C-alpha cells in the first residue's frame, strides 16, 4: 500500500546533522545537478513505521496510538537509553544515499521497537507497517525526489562523490523522541515534516 503517515525518530545531535551537511554540499560542489535529490536542512530522522491516516478520525486514532507506544518503548530499552551510531554511507541500489546505523546491539532493540510499534497501531484499526524487511538507515539524498535527473543525464548516485566520506563517523544520536508525521503536508518553517503529536524518549516524566 502507499502510505502517508510516518513514525520518526529525529536526529537531535546537531554534530549529525552538520557531519550530513558537509557530506551533501561535498557532492553538490561535485555535480550541482544534484541538488534537488538532497533532503532538506532540518528534515533528517530515522523512519520507525509507515501508514495510512486517511480522515481527520484515523489522525487522532494516530495520535492515541503513539502516546500508548511510549511505555512500550521504555520497557524494551530495559530503563537505559538507545544509543545509534551514525557511520559510513549506504545506499539502496544507488537510488537513495544514507548515513548508515552501526551494527550492534541497539539494531535488535530498533527492531523491537518498529514492530511492537506496527503491532500497537494496527489494533488501533491503522493499516501500519510493511511486508518489505526493515532496515534502519539515515538518509541524506534520494533521487525520486529530482524526477528530472532520471529522464536527464544522472541514472544514479555516483560512489565516488562521496568516497572520502564512506567510513566516517558523523555521531551517536540518544533516541529521545518519536513524531508522528504526515508524509504530504507542508513542512514546518524549520524544515521538519508537519507533526501531528510526539512522544519524549529517555527523559524523566
Ligand atoms: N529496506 C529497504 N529497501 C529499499 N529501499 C528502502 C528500504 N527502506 C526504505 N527504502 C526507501 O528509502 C527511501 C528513503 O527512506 P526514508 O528517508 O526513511 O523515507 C524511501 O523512499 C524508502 O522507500
Amino acid at each position: 500500500y502507499q502510505p502517508n503517515y510516518f513514525l520518526s525518530i529525529p536526529i537531535t545531535n546537531k554534530k549529525i546533522t552538520a557531519g550530513i551537511k558537509v557530506l551533501q554540499n561535498s557532492i553538490l560542489r561535485q555535480d550541482n545537478r544534484l541538488t534537488k535529490a538532497m533532503v532538506g536542512d532540518g528534515s533528517f530522522h530515522i523512519t520507525l513505521l509507515v501508514m495510512q491516516l486517511l480522515n481527520e478520525d484515523e489522525v487522532n486514532i494516530g495520535t492515541d496510538a503513539l502516546l500508548e507506544l511510549k511505555p512500550f518503548v521504555e520497557e524494551i530499552l530495559e530503563g537505559k537509553h538507545l544509543t545509534l551510531p551514525f557511520h559510513g554511507i549506504g545506499t539502496f541500489q544507488g537510488q537513495v544515499g544514507f548515513v548508515k546505523l552501526a551494527d550492534g546491539d541497539h539494531v535488535s532493540a530498533l527492531l523491537e521497537i518498529a514492530e511492537t510499534a506496527k503491532r500497537t497501531f494496527q489494533e488501533k484499526g491503522i493499516l501500519a507497517g510493511e511486508s518489505r524487511t526493515f532496515k534502519p538507515h539515515l538518509t541524506f539524498m534520494k533521487l525520486s525526489k529530482a524526477p528530472m535527473l532520471w529522464k536527464k543525464g544522472v541514472r544514479k548516485i555516483e560512489p565516488g562523490l562521496y568516497e572520502q566520506f564512506i567510513d566516517h563517523r558523523f555521531g551517536e544520536e540518544i533516541l529521545y523522541q518519536i513524531d508522528l508525521c504526515s508524509m504530504l503536508k507542508k513542512k514546518q518553517s524549520n524544515g521538519y515534516y508537519h507533526c501531528e503529536s510526539s512522544i519524549v524518549i529517555g527523559e524523566k516524566d
